[PDB]
């Protein structure tokens, strides 16, 4: 019980992303990803879950 | 888009049951039950990869 | 552009090895062979299983990077 | 709900068992150990050196190369 | 087999000239103990939108060098 | 803040490196059909004196990225 409570969250959270904001929304790899890594710091929160976010976003134009 | 991938980081950074079930060892053990766990159905999207880094990226940060 | 007992030793054995797991035959066509339909289950699927026996070692996490990294070109393409 | 999979169960059971010969490969082990623990950096581009001196840069050989790097800094951290 | 020494001599200036840089050193070594002061940096780097990528490898450069400290 | 001078170092350095002609011109001008041979050539020739410092590794990092986007 102990991993499964915390998995169902993750995989709960994970489905709730992927169904809520239409994602895949994908010229330049480079400029669009500092594109949009300065509007999502330009209020100076560089919170951890915005980092991979972020991370993520990268690996996905590559 | 800059607003998408800043509110669902948000919105992953302020789950308080979720950051409660993280602080709760041996950090490899418990990664792979729980991406076993987390991929047990037949769907791999990239919201529950994204979590499962999530989760692998702080469970680092404790070792 | 230098050399020593032990590191050139240790060069042609890397060097073996490396060479050995590209002409792996049927490791080559069991790589190939894989299903572009979802290649993050296959890679799942491989994951879980060099890791069921709850041992970790680096020679399986070099091993899975070896055909995680294979796995990408194959499904770029 | 994930079922069988027979020919993905052939491949990682064939890459599990490449795993564990290169980490029981005593010959390989002890060449890894007695490396210089002083200058890590300088054995690593000599080793890399060598193994890329034959215009050969196949795939095998990079990972050969980074699972030799992975545990050397794993030797120079502790 | 001789143009290969001119660009292998021009990388090894720069990384010398980068690593023997004592005011930077200095600079680097003067931080604190950590994820933020990169940020703070990074942003200070990117605010007027520029974003070559000499700029990158050069904030690689003082990450890798902010980690390992740690 | 603290970080100002330091911020602005780097984004001299950056700068630098991009805007060097000479050497842009050095790395515009490498075999585009072996990019991996050459690049094994520059990081052999540039350690081939006994210095392996970070600094090094970080140039040649700039000339290996550098070297995949034209590839
Ligand atoms: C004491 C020097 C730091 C230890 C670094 C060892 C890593 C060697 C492998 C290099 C891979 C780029
Ligand atoms: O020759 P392989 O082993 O396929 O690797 C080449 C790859 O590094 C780029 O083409
Ligand atoms: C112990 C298994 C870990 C596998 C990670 C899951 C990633 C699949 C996309
Ligand atoms: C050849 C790869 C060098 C990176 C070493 C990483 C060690 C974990």
């Amino acid at each position: 019980a102990s991993t499964k409570k915390l998995s169902e969250s993750l995989k709960r959270i994970g489905d709730e992303l992927d169904s809520n904001m239409e994602l895949q929304r994908m010229d330049s790899p480079r400029e669009v990803f500092f594109r949009v890594a300065a509007d999502m710091f330009s209020d100076g929160n560089f919170n951890w879950g915005r980092v991979v976010a972020l991370f993520y976003f990268a690996s996905k134009l590559v």
